[PDB]
């Protein structure tokens, strides 16, 4: 439910800040001093970060999981500072 609105919010900034690379048409205007592509490509920044974090700490967990290390006191550690 909520994961999903903001999968489809990363999406859609995410082709949002490619069809702004790849037209040109965007890059003529500009607001604030800069670009409208480098404004969304920033604010795509912010939320697909968040995702990235997300999925960042989700994919070291795996690779700690999958790591021949079982120390009881890292797993704790790992598990609270995640």
């Amino acid at each position: 439910t909520l994961a999903l609105i903001e999968s489809a919010f990363f999406v859609v900034i995410l082709s949002a800040l490619v069809a702004s690379l790849t037209i040109n048409v965007l890059k003529h205007h500009t607001f604030w001093g800069l670009e409208v592509w480098k404004w969304c490509v920033l604010v795509m920044v912010i939320f697909s970060g968040m995702l990235v974090t997300n999925w960042f700490m989700r994919l070291i967990v795996f690779l700690i999981e999958t790591n021949f290390l079982l120390r009881r006191k890292v797993l704790y550690f790992v598990h609270g500072l995640k």
